[PDB]
């Protein structure tokens, strides 16, 4: 009934925020103090890498750009870029990678 909102848990700070769907993880991490770093405005640096603990199915699929910057920065199977990863619904749990 609230399909336009999603819960996002930053486990390094133990807080779950209810975000409007389509919000990027980086747009909440600094609001709660999570240690995810915003280091560029072009999606190329990869310093915003984030480990997706749960709920990867509720996230926007990675673009070809994200995949390239992920691989360039040794991102793993469950890592995503916080400045490019949008929460589309459901429940997601993340920690700084
Ligand atoms: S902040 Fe640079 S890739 Fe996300």
């Amino acid at each position: 009934f609230e399909k336009d909102k999603a819960t996002l848990t930053f486990t390094d700070v133990s807080i779950t925020v209810n975000v409007p769907t389509g919000t990027r993880i980086i747009e909440m991490s600094e609001k709660v103090g999570s240690g995810i770093t915003y280091g560029c405005r072009e999606g190329e640096c990869g310093t915003c890498m984030t480990h997706i603990l749960e709920g990867s199915e509720n996230l926007s699929e990675p673009t070809a750009l994200e995949m390239r910057v992920l691989e360039e920065n040794l991102g793993g199977k469950d890592d995503r870029l916080a400045c490019q990863c949008r929460v589309l619904g459901g429940a997601v749990k993340v920690r700084p990678a």
